[PDB]
């Protein structure tokens, strides 16, 4: 009769195993086995050892990751990580010859390292250090220089500066071999007139003076970094001391004034596609470019440049979807809003056609999610169409010869157990591993491809199952409210023995931002699962207005209008969770970290009177401080001009006076590069003016996710001890 | 039956008048009453208007101050004030000329000053502006620029740098006027080498980048700023372009390594007295020097330079005490130590005499507090002498030619009432105004120097007095305990109708800096007066090792070892007043500021389970983080080589396990310039990492008081709840 404490969450003592393999060709995959890289042979569950035991410890504990290059005659052995923003982090390598069966040593690869990586095809290596790039035809050769314009937060070569990052590739590099490694392109950030912005840092209790960080970094309407792109031939390193990168342009339609570089995708070896955005992101185009031998340049007709737009909102879902091509590259396959404003897979030929670019493959009242193969013959994707649940997430696959031969490969398997899917096709879709993340534990099995047979079971979590049968687990609904006409979902975790005639006290998770979805049928055991387990606390997420996966119409009803809509909806849902009986609307609260603070904060500001308190977490509190690649994607430029009016109409402080009727906690990271200290900041200053009181907590040299060990365990039990207070529990 | 409330407190409902008057010659001075200056004549209430209700609206409401011309004939009017640090701040002046009845409107004086002031005699007027020092031989004529190597927080002429301002002279200025207006002496602070630490400012809401505050500040043992002293002849400014300031070099016993100017004192028109402390303040020199009127430089012969010493701590209370000199210089009195370590008056001769350089004229087991008035036949002083009690504070006289005609002057008077008083002589001592800080409400009187006899009552209470007859006031014990053979005095606000059989919760009041005193007979009607109104709760505070005016036994206790004794003691007290009967054992609490934050923090974390909760404002948590003047001089320096030991042994993170048997509550100001929210955010990290809750508030762009309106009401309604929580109380 024990139930999920605090203590089994921030200790992680159930632990929730997985099956992530590493695909090496259409039938071998790879495989981390009690620190042993093993080679599989999908048909067989035939094993074999890749990588011993051994090899690893050579560098003490410090192996953070490996890396095999594709022709798997060498590993890279990174080492001595330190993170650096979401994605960012430096490291040292090391390549090791699983032929000569020792470590290469002498044309060694710097020691502190910003990004490396294989060719797609070979051996060859790219890695960029001190803000420029480098690349080694060999391991054993000697590196050379491809940028000499790098410099610390001025020059970016082969890595993206801190919008970048964090906004558009959502990864540190900026690097893109070519197929067949001849050619290696890549992206050059001038961050020069971008802002800079500082934080303090304390570091050991020995330093005694902090440190300054700063970091150029573009608030809503600043001056935001330029791009260049650039193509390097890589054949001709050996016979030059230096090789002269040749230059893409980005389409006239986009030059005439600020904008963006959105993806970079290599269709063969001599064609290349890159998606652009303007700074008002309801305009991109993609440009197909074709490698000129004659005179050795790169050429992107216009003919060849294709047009997305947006009347609703902006462009894809947090940028334009990345295009799919065909061998020949004749044609691609990509995600588009259709008519009716949902994201659906269309054709698209080389060559634009006036206003008749797209045919759609999909159709209907549901979201392709993504693209996740696509053969000679086949098109494997994945989409919440099944059920007609938004929140589930099944894979698919159309036969190009035939559009109607659709069929749904992991639909029946686990109906009960399995709604909520990820996959992993080998390289040619020969087998494909399915991970299911569904409404129970997680389940692995990897399929042959041709009849769908599952081969076997990689991972059934039968370990932790036999752990939670003497453990009182919560249940989670996943259902649907409708309001004005329309379905809204929304999941609760509901305590063990859950009562539907007793009151129980309501947390409101929150997120909500745009394209968002904090209901789905997802397995987790987070703080929620203790809440539920051993506070008997319901927690509800809502996906409102502004939310997910269910079409623009829902989607871009925020749009140059953030704090709006998504606020009221969160307070609509807790209405309607009322109505259901089961709550005690004397102990409803509501959290949220990021975006899900800003929402807390604009909610427990609305003095609806539906709320008794709240947690905000590293909340935005005004628009104008939040980068601007994000920022203005939903709200336009913070000019008289532009957006303005609602950029100051939507401010936490600007409602500081609702706040006497709440009990608020406002916790923030010193640390944070995000989400600056500066809003919270504001937002203290805002209630202390005011004379509201309300209750603080800032985390000394803590990031935006506040994830150190340390710092984890103890944010958590003060938020849990605060929940306590405001529900007289503890 | 209503009792005085934290409203009350917060919004200052009962004011307490004082009368704060300015003497003019020997006999009249001048009072502001309804925003009128007036003029008043000592002897017969006899009045008359200085200056109209009027002229002060001329600049609006936002009139600052004002400062009479020593010759009666001009009026400074101080306007456009604007903090910085302490005692710094910039504003815009006006010379009003009361003759002429109007705004001098000509030669102007800079828009942004940093430090003004009139000659001692006539019309003068010296000021600091972008750094450097500018004279006006009247406020018609144009100003003289006397420097021009000023520079923005590198070169400082006439004003202090962070730390002189704070540690050595308490005030800003750095300009001396000789008497008779013919000399202007002043300092000038490099610094160049002294470290910067920076803090984030936000401001409104509306600024998008927050700013960066950066100050050259020296934490214990860094490079501190040097100094340079100059007297320049101000009577020659009108026959040249520029005048060439004389330079005073520091005593050679002093120059070898790092040292300080203490303080500045002129003698006569050809004699100034100056003050050196080297950097490990336990030796100090005063050089007497004079004009050389034939070679045009000033001299300060070894044979009139003097020596104070100290082998159980450091020099001086806070630094040497300030010479008195007799008119025609020959000979000055001044407070040091004697024998047994008691601050007392003795008397100096010009040139020092070998190893009996002074005569003391008072002894006892008591202290002379300070030198007021030194007169051609008496010499006035206070001290706490008096009944024994070094929490009290009396005026007295001594007759120079029989040091045998001593007598209290304020003894008698009230001695119910009055018991802590402050003096204010006339301009030759033919009146004095008495200020009764004592037990009962704040009573002002004038007296006629030569028999005492009160001339009448300036200002006596009785309005508030009326007040506070409806209000349950709290009553104030000033007694002692005695440990060790040693009294230690200690006061406590017992709550209105205290009965000694009841239990009654208690909180100790702490701040126990070296030299400190918080037990003493002052009235006072601040948040402990609420705490026990309306609360009930007992407010404590216990002078212990290293405190007050009691000897150097006790204030050198602490010396090289802070975080110690006075740490011990404030528990020890507890214990003792638990012994008392009339404490709740289970309600004991403990908060301070600055260095109280310091010796609370220091206390709940010595885990003596003494106590259970505390609250922490802007403390500081390990003396390396604390500036250097203050520090090294109870410290020493934090190397191997000196006190690296005790630097590292009284931290309070060292301390973090031992919190998690206490409630704490650590708040800070967030631009803090004084103990920087490092201190804090150490303290936050070392708890976090041991895994101990505890709760915070920060309060965004708050000095190192945490005075603005707003903030000030926050904070202490914040701590109020705080204490209603820890003691059951709301
Ligand atoms: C691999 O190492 C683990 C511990 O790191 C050890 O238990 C195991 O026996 C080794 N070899 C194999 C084949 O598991
Ligand atoms: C894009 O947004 C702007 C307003 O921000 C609007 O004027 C323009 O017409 C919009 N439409 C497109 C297709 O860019
Ligand atoms: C439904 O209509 C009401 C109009 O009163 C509006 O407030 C609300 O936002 C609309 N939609 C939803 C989901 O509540
Ligand atoms: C009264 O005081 C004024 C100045 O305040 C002085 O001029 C005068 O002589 C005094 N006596 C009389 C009777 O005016
Ligand atoms: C001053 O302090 C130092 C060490 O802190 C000591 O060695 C010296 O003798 C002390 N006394 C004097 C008069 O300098
Ligand atoms: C008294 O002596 C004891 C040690 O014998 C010590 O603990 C205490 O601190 C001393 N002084 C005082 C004031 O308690
Ligand atoms: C199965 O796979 C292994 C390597 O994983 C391979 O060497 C072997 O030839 C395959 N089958 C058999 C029967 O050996
Ligand atoms: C990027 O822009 C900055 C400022 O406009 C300029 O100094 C820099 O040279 C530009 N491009 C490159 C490749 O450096
Ligand atoms: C002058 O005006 C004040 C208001 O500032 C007023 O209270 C007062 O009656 C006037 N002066 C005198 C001496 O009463
Ligand atoms: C003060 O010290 C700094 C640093 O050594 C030096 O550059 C400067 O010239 C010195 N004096 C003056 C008057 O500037």
């Amino acid at each position: 009769r024990r139930t999920y404490t605090l203590a089994d969450y921030l200790k992680n003592t159930f632990r929730v195993k997985s099956y992530s393999l590493r695909w090496v060709s259409d039938s071998e995959y790879l495989y981390k086995q009690e620190n042993n890289i093993l080679l599989f042979n999908a048909e067989h569950g035939n094993s074999s050892i890749f990588l011993e035991n051994s090899t690893f410890e050579i560098f003490g504990d410090s192996i953070s990751d490996y890396s095999v290059s594709p022709d798997r005659l060498f590993v890279l052995l990174e080492y001595n990580y330190v993170k650096q923003w979401r994605h960012s982090y430096t490291a040292s390598y090391s390549i090791y010859d699983l032929n000569k069966r020792q470590l290469i040593t002498e044309e060694k690869i710097p020691n502190n390292t910003q990004w490396i990586t294989w060719s797609q095809e070979g051996h060859k290596l790219a890695y960029v250090w001190k803000n420029d790039i480098y690349v080694k035809i060999e391991p054993h050769l000697p590196s050379h220089r491809i940028t000499s314009t790098g410099k610390e937060n001025v020059i970016f070569n082969g890595i993206n500066d801190w919008v970048y990052e964090e906004e558009i590739f959502g990864a540190y590099s900026a690097l893109w071999w070519s197929p067949n490694g001849t050619f290696l392109a890549y992206a050059q950030f001038n961050d020069t007139g971008v802002p800079l912005i500082e934080y303090s840092f304390y570091s050991d209790e020995s330093l005694q003076y902090p440190k300054t960080v700063w970091i150029p970094y573009p608030k809503a309407g600043a001056v935001n970094p330029t791009v260049k792109f650039f193509i390097v031939n890589t054949d001709s390193l050996s016979s030059t001391t230096t090789t002269i990168p040749m230059q893409i342009t980005a389409p006239a339609s986009v030059t005439t004034g600020d904008h963006y570089l959105c993806d970079v995708a290599w269709v063969s070896e001599d064609r290349i596609s890159l998606q652009w955005l303007r700074r008002i992101q309801n305009y991109s185009v993609m440009a197909i470019c074709d490698y000129d031998k004659t005179t050795l340049v790169w050429n992107c007709p216009t003919t060849q440049e294709h047009i997305e737009t947006s009347a609703t909102g902006w462009c894809g879902r947090f940028r334009p979807a990345e295009p799919h091509f065909t061998s020949d590259g004749s044609s691609f396959y990509k995600i588009v809003s259709d008519k009716d404003g949902y994201k659906h897979i269309c054709q698209f030929q080389k060559d634009r056609k006036p206003e008749q670019v797209c045919t759609f493959i999909t159709k209907g009242a549901w979201e392709v999610i993504s693209i996740e193969a696509l053969t000679s013959d086949y098109l494997y994707y994945i989409s919440n169409e099944y059920k007609e649940m938004p929140g589930g997430r099944n894979l698919y696959k159309i036969q190009l010869t035939d559009h109607t031969n659709k069929k749904c490969l992991s639909c029946d398997l686990n109906p009960e157990r399995c709604q909520y899917y990820s996959v992993s096709l080998s390289k040619e879709a020969k087998y494909y591993q399915l991970g299911c993340r569904g409404p129970g534990l997680p389940l692995y099995t990897l399929h042959r491809s041709t009849d769908q047979k599952e081969l076997r079971v990689l991972e059934d979590n039968s370990a932790l199952d036999k752990m939670l049968q003497d453990v009182q687990m919560p249940s989670k609904k996943l259902d649907f409210i409708v309001l004005n006409e329309t379905r809204f979902w929304y999941q609760m975790i509901l305590p063990p023995h859950f009562d539907k005639s007793k009151k129980y006290p309501l947390l409101i998770d929150v997120y909500a931002g745009p394209c968002s979805q904090k209901a789905d049928a997802a397995f987790r055991l987070n703080w929620a699962t203790y809440l539920a387990s051993t506070e008997n606390i319901i927690v509800a997420s809502f996906d409102g207005r502004g939310s997910g996966y269910q079409g623009d119409k829902i989607m871009h009803a925020i749009n140059k209008r953030l704090g709006t809509l998504e606020v009221e909806d969160q307070i609509e849902a807790a209405r309607q969770f009322l109505k259901m009986g089961f709550v005690d609307s004397k102990r409803v609260a509501i959290w949220g970290w990021s975006y899900g603070g800003y929402v807390t904060s604009m909610v427990l500001g609305s003095g609806s009177g539906v709320f008794k308190c709240g947690i905000a977490v590293a909340p935005v509190s005004r628009w104008e401080y939040y980068d601007s690649v994000y920022t203005e994607r939903y709200m336009g430029l913070p000019t008289p001009e532009d957006n303005l009016d609602h950029y100051r109409n939507s401010t936490v402080m600007s409602r500081a006076e609702n706040f006497k009727q709440v009990e608020y906690l406002l916790i923030h990271g010193t640390a944070d590069d995000n989400v600056h200290f500066q809003q919270s900041a504001q937002i203290s200053k805002a209630l202390v003016d005011a004379g509201v009181d309300f209750q603080a907590m800032w985390y000394t040299d803590e990031d935006h996710g506040i994830a150190s060990s340390t710092a984890h365990q103890h944010i958590y039990s003060h938020m849990s001890h605060f929940l306590q207070q405001c529900f007289s529990l503890r």
